[PDB]
């Protein structure tokens, strides 16, 4: 846990340290992922898809907060809800690759 950690995402996480007050634009603006290489941006696809199963599912999403920082709080059902619908354009009820490159954008 903690282990994407830096300054910019601890501060993101921080913002959002109370419960039902996360939104992934406010959190991907503070916490300067896009502006990374398109292979530091998968990187962190696959820490965040613990399983390994090529796809970040709405279980590893609720964790999404603790890759950034240490004893962070884990994503309320709404908002685990709310981030999965923003990202999963096709639909199939998981985040691919492509999806988190579009997700993480500005
Ligand atoms: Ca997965
Ligand atoms: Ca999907």
């Amino acid at each position: 846990a903690g282990i994407l950690a830096d300054a910019d995402c601890a501060a993101a996480v921080k913002a959002c340290e109370a419960a039902d007050s996360f939104s992934y634009k406010a959190f991907f603006a503070k916490c300067g992922l896009s502006g990374k290489s398109a292979d530091d941006i998968k990187k962190a696809f696959v820490f965040i898809d613990q399983d390994k199963s090529g796809f970040i599912e709405e279980d590893e999403l609720k964790l999404f907060l603790q890759v950034f920082k240490a004893g962070a709080r884990a994503l309320t059902d709404a908002e685990t809800k709310a981030f999965l619908k923003a990202g999963d354009s096709d639909g199939d009820g998981a985040i691919g690759v492509e999806e988190w490159v579009a997700l993480v954008k500005a």
